[PDB]
């Protein structure tokens, strides 16, 4: 009956789903952020794709998602980063872009970890429920 596939196949939808909503809810939200939203145009920034190997931008983030491509939070985090990264290198650490990466950046990692907050509590209510069960019927 392939219930393991489709256990994966629903982890898979509803991470990605995850993922689809901190970029627009949160990422797409830091005010300023408009430059962040898509890949950064050689018309308006001529040296851009000269001094920079791994481009990132919101969009393409978006654009992965929606194929799945990040099957862990890792996976996902590594193009985060990427945003600040190419900031801090194409402009240093005084510049309004940097400051803006920043701000996505930041939120996304608030928003990963007051997540995991709630599901890693769901989860020691789950092994409270179960160890009380089992020592119910001992008595
Ligand atoms: C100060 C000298 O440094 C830089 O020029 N910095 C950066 C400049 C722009 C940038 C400019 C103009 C426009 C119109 C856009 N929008 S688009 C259509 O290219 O997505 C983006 N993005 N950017 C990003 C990301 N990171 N750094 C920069």
């Amino acid at each position: 009956l392939g219930t393991e596939n489709l256990y994966f196949q629903s982890m898979q939808v509803a991470f990605s789903f995850i993922l689809d909503n901190i970029v627009t809810q949160k990422m797409m939200a830091v005010p300023d952020s408009w430059p962040f939203h898509h890949p950064v145009n050689k018309k308006f920034v001529p040296d851009y794709y000269k001094m920079i190997v791994n481009p990132v931008d919101l969009e393409t983030i978006r654009k992965n998602i929606s194929k799945h491509k990040y099957q862990s939070r890792e996976s996902f985090l590594d193009d985060v980063n990427l945003i600040l990264a190419n900031s801090v290198k194409y402009n240093g650490p005084e510049s309004q872009y940097t400051k803006t990466a920043q701000e996505i950046v930041n939120i996304c990692y608030q928003t990963i970890t007051e997540y995991d907050e709630h599901l890693t509590q769901l989860e020691k209510d789950i092994c409270t429920a179960k160890e009380a069960a089992l020592e119910e019927a001992e008595l």
